[PDB]
């Protein structure tokens, strides 16, 4: 007797590690017999649910990204070239580069 | 069951072994009209199968996922690896790029 | 009793794994001497066909491809960088990318 | 309330778990799968924006690093022009033109 | 007995063969003497074709290529980046692609 | 008896080399007992000036490049790519390199 | 006695080969006491028959540079990057190439 | 006397790269050192982007000269001689230039 | 009697070979004491003839580019990377290039 959106949120995290659609419909709490058909309807249901889901799982790892590149950017035992992306990617993130494009518009 | 059905299973057998016969046969059809039929069900069909082809690439995001953060944390990898997954992610939660300037010229 | 447009793709299945233009004409079964002009003549005429089929062809390889991707991404004994190449673009073509760019018009 | 969130937000950016970030600002400890979900997605601008100032915070390192890099007389060359260039495109100096024919 | 279209057509497989201007002129049958100056005018005039002719037999070197592109993608003792980037090209090329821009213009006028 | 201005610009600058906030902070010469507080709103209050501040030394270190770009362009016994590289560069700067698309819109 | 034509056309050749402005000038024949006071001037008035020159000439070489792609493409004994970047570059002159690109237009 | 400074001092920058460092050295007031050199870098912002973009100007037939030596090099690498005389090529007003394009919309 | 128009390019050919703005000046036959600031002002007034002829300069070189490219080409004993892209290169400016791309403005505006 769960919220349906938890018992789906379930659904989606046990698929997010093992892999398998019908193996975690049947994990969420649904019918073992009337299984692998009905895992498709549910998916094809709630795509955008799913796909917004996963956008949140790639946003929860991001503080461990920012760690790597900052102790990249101060690591004195690394290659000048890597230090130097590290340094670029965070300026660029903070704010600051250019580009200018002139345009020669030769119609006909 | 339905032909659609039939269809689908083809579609399983197209997805796995790259052969139109193979998987024509591995669908319950005729040995001797071989190269007749599947020929023109796949002319027919197209749309589905793209659509299902679509669908099974989505079907492996988590691991990809799983595998760009484990290279992300992975302690022992190389740095230049490292800067790029972590940018990857970071682009991928949220964080991401600049300006340009333009600069309009027009023809005599 | 064979159609003209199966005898033409038994001559595009023969063009694209035999190479050559009189080679694949007289192995869709036609006349042998009355060939090297007729068969560039069929060619300018069926080209568009011919280039559809081509397209059918490569879209024909595409869960080998498939198969090559996810196994390089799968690979625990593979280098790094590839890994992550073969990742970026499973989830690239899975639907989650890049961004933005700002505009500014001096004129 | 903002104030415990801050200290949350913090320890969230520096020891990467929700709910163990959750119980370290001073919170329920006891249900913590459900309430966290809740209180993430309700505040995901703020911490967005939290977690931008954070990536602006470290833009002096970065710009000494460069800068060390470009005057470094035993780096590799490549390196050293490609650290000057980029100062150079930062500082406002740059690219040229593009012409166009459309038919 | 020749058309000067099945002249041309010699020309210009000679051309795409055997390069050379006056070789390629004189094995269409001409008067190999005065030559240097017609050439020129000659090329000048049906340029296009030669042009459409060369992009026609770039054409028909397709299948060629695919079936280097399938093999390096097949083969396992290759190394993994030209395997991926042979897969990503029939991908690209079979209609799997690519994503987002978002735009923002802070405008002028 | 100087600015909040001056007061301000010593504290960014303290800022680009000491990086502690509250260290930029004090050495910008406030009050050390309630810093850590005060430095977070006067920081987040003055956000634009610290970018412009920032950019501005981004321009204080072009000199510096561009002589290392000029000198590596000139060094006799540095390898071809690096010197083509800058040559290039500077030549790009100097306002030369062109670039043609021809467009066809099919809607 | 020598066409104007034919005497520019060789000057042309002489630049495209022998590699110079006077030694061309006086490959046509020219006044001896003067050459510079006038080649100049004379470069300058030529200037868009020269780069349709120079573009016929880079268009001379084209049969060549195709049998070196597809020779270098079917060479067995060739890395198999190169390999692949050939018969990618002969499949896109062939007529065969990319795919999409979403806009999102955010106002002001 | 204040031009020579003026310049002097950019040079110096451009030399040993610091602003209080080449205030110094550029024969002004030496006993005030942190704020006259913030007002007089703020003044003249767009003297040092001109004169530095005139020392830009200065080096380009450097530039021009290095790259043709590079391309004319017998016993350079060839991939440095390819793309020295693909610049050169390029610069000279020779590219290519081909694109089609479909816009679509969602009705 | 040398002219303003030819002896302002004669200072010019002194810029791009002998690389000094004040000694071009002076080179030119001026005063070699009315110096800094001078030849900034000539400098500054014919900018535009100034860039114009150096891109002449440039366009100068073109066929020893031509001629070095179409000679890594056709050397047999050259990496197979660097002869292709050569001939990339050269068929790029013979007029076959690029191809499709698929446009989709789909927005809430």
């Amino acid at each position: 007797p769960l919220s349906a959106k938890e018992k789906l949120d379930l659904y989606c995290e046990g698929l997010a590690d093992g892999l398998n659609k019908t193996q975690a419909y049947v994990a969420a709490g649904f019918s073992p017999n009337h299984a692998q058909r009905n895992v498709a309807a549910y998916h094809r249901k709630h795509s955008e649910y799913i796909n917004a889901f996963i956008s949140e799982r790639i946003g929860s790892h991001v503080p461990m990204a920012l760690r790597v590149i900052v102790s990249i950017a101060e690591d004195p035992n690394e290659k000048g070239g890597i230090r130097l992306k590290a340094a670029q990617d965070i300026l660029d993130r903070g704010g600051f580069g250019a580009k200018q494009k002139v345009e020669l518009t030769t119609k006909n």
